[PDB]
């Protein structure tokens, strides 16, 4: 229909940031509605390669405007720094960009508590991306924190900002032991960037709820993945948001009522960066072959994305969650060349009891041990296939299959990291 | 539909719980997807008056199971001092209530927090329930908090319970100079209902998902209103919680795209309990007519509700953010001998500006006035008609011009407390 969701069906990095760029082609509005610039979505046009963060996935596109709905939590600094970078490659971003005023923000102490709380998790530390979102969301619910809006008074501004910082302060060096963070430094930095912000601020709710009434096609950006949702996720390796489509309403001010489709990416196989469960983690030949065939690095230390088997148990409970109607499946052509691929059909519980529904808590999860299913890999090369009839038996097989255990259709089928790699057996917005 | 949600289109209050009582007549499931025991749902069927919190309203019917979300943050204090009065009137509850193990907790460290918080804002301090949702809310996104599902395990509920309250009575003592809660106490307190809780614990997603494959009628009851919603409403006076739509897919686990009937309860004036802007708010002899027949007085001090004309500039905002399909109007007969009535169709800027939508932030509220529409009373009791053909002609013309400018149908119309003192227009059950 007209509102289509894109949101990971696993731990984050399925391949959001390509289709959404993909699809948009026909979008007036692209939407970030949770998260910050924690998530990292590389998109390759035709060569040219560029990675996202904060701003949405619709950026390279004329004619479509990105909005960042009052979910996401935001970094000035972080939106600056991604602005010059594209407004240099000549992407005019100042004229396809618009901010929520009710964004929390993102301040340096947020990035230090962070860290704080992580290095004092010790051995238990979550593996976050250090960009302070947790805190973020926490000063928010908390209703301490600041907004965009607040920006609009400078003065007041500075009058809550000296409050917020006096208590996080208190927080770093008395119980954290840490260095403190300079009230003035921060104040002069925000303050710099108060009007590029300001600028670009627009009643998200008020327009997303008109452009339905004009029958516009909005395209709904997902960060992170349904595992890592502070509510269904695997708590507490999650994410500090919620990363389900209900957050799409909460995030952006559309009602419920009106998303028509929610793609779920699903990568061809299994990741995860930072601790957390993953029952299906391959320690062996095959785990370092999806690895260097994967090519999932990270940009820094700790950041290399671990890997596994599709878990399909797993896959299910993000279909029920988010009302799937569609999957995405991207990275096919990782698995090409092994020799026998195997998905994930039910879980072993230590009590010898084989359940096909993944447990809640971390700590749930502590003594799984999966349930395979084996089936024949392929030789021939599926990277870069455009056609379907291209695609060998056993890989189709392993579509199919797929269909079958979690009830849900793949739609589109990305077999290469281009814009133009790609099957769309059925559009979102045809649907 | 099967799933129709049942939430406060003001600033709570508006008749939530009678609402759900009656209704769930039909339902298989009742659902509470957000908030705490803040939340106050009175009751009176047949002259019997029940107040809840804590508990779904669908509680008092047979053959009607109700489930505590995930979205819920649970305090087992407030559960069972809950659950035993009603046992002691005869209703069963230990049968027909279910949990979810994501529910946070809610323990003594967190009303002390609240508390705290609240005597250090001081002059600009919210007017919270004092129940400790928001510290309970804070602890869950910080990734820190206890959940109903950490209780499995006693011994490690122990372990993790002594690094929060470690962390919590710092704060306490050395920040906001106060008693410190006690460790043991809480351990012991909590312990002693451990196997309470853990009993009545179910997989919401997995059944809500179920129940809606077998076509059963599900009723979420949603608590507080629209515009205390931590993001779209007045922040900071607001709850920490979605109230909105959205928080149903995110606090229950059911699917976007499976919410049906979105229906909205709607006072026939308004009301706010604590602080907050209220541009329509009356400080005059109907301010204290509207007081007085409302009989909004509150548990304690503080509690008393304020008071004013019904404002469709907030309730339009209300219709967007939901996605409404139907309104349910209460407490017509309030009203009854007014000479006329009013409702707030615009706001007039400050700066001269008639603006018909809503600010977000309180302190965008700071400087509007409203513009009322005003028209005739009625001297008729409408107390306890069941027949809209009994409804005064100045009272029908109400309803009619509450639907022009919303734009949404006024399907069932409450002329009383009572369960059985209410006109069923459309069912939403039926639609
Ligand atoms: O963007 C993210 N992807 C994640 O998997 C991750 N964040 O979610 C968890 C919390 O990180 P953060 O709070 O920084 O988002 C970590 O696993 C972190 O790596
Ligand atoms: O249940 C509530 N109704 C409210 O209006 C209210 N809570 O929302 C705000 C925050 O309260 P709390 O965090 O306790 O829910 C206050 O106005 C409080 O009165
Ligand atoms: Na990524
Ligand atoms: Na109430």
């Amino acid at each position: 229909g007209n509102n289509v969701v894109v949101l990971g069906t696993q731990w984050g990095d399925e391949g959001k940031g390509k289709i959404v760029d993909l699809l948009t082609e026909r979008a007036k509005y692209v939407v970030r509605y949770q998260g910050g610039h924690n998530a990292g979505h590389t998109l390759v046009i035709n060569g040219e390669k560029t990675v996202l963060h904060l701003i949405p996935s619709g950026i390279l596109r004329e004619n479509v405007t990105s909005i960042i709905g009052n979910g996401v939590v935001l970094s000035p600094a972080a939106l600056m720094k991604e602005m010059k970078e594209l407004e240099d490659r000549g992407i005019p971003v100042r004229e396809r960009l618009l901010l929520s005023e009710a964004c929390p923000l993102i301040l340096d102490y947020h990035v230090a508590l962070d860290n704080a709380r992580e290095k004092a998790r010790g051995a238990k530390a979550i593996g976050t991306t250090g960009r302070g979102i947790g805190p973020a969301y926490e000063d928010k619910v908390a209703r301490r924190g600041l907004r965009v809006g607040d920006l609009f008074d400078k003065e007041t501004f500075a009058e809550k900002l000296k409050e917020v910082m006096e208590y996080h302060n208190f927080q770093l060096v008395n119980y954290y032991k840490a260095e403190a963070v300079d009230y003035q430094k921060v104040l002069d930095d925000t303050m710099a960037v108060a009007d590029i912000l300001t600028s670009m601020v627009v009643d998200v709710s008020d327009l997303l709820d008109q452009a339905r009434q004009r029958g516009d096609f909005v395209m709904f950006e997902g960060a992170q993945g349904t595992l890592l949702d502070i509510d269904h996720g695997t708590y507490p390796y999650v994410t500090s948001s919620n990363t389900t489509a209900g957050g799409v309403a909460t995030g952006s001010g559309l009602g419920p009522r009106y998303v028509d489709y929610v793609l779920g990416i699903l990568k061809a196989y299994s990741t995860r960066v930072g601790a957390g469960p993953f029952p299906t983690e391959l320690f062996d030949e095959t785990g370092e072959f999806l690895c260097k065939q994967g090519n999932e690095f990270g940009a820094t230390t700790g950041r290399r994305r671990r890997t596994g088997w599709l878990d399909t148990v797993a896959v299910r409970r993000a279909v029920q969650l988010n009302s799937l109607s569609g999957f995405c499946l991207t990275k096919l052509d990782v698995l090409d060349g092994l020799k026998e691929v195997k998905l994930c059909v039910a879980y072993r519980m230590p009590d010898g009891r084989e359940v096909t529904t993944t447990p809640l808590a971390a700590d749930d999860w502590k003594g799984v041990e999966p349930i395979y299913e084996t089936m024949p890999g392929w030789s021939e090369s599926t990277f870069g296939v455009k056609d379907r009839s291209g695609l060998p038996q056993a890989a189709l097989n392993y579509i199919k299959r797929i269909e079958e255990l979690t009830g849900v259709p793949i739609d589109i089928i990305s077999t290469g990291p281009d814009r133009t790699e790609t099957m769309i057996l059925r559009d979102p917005f045809d649907a």
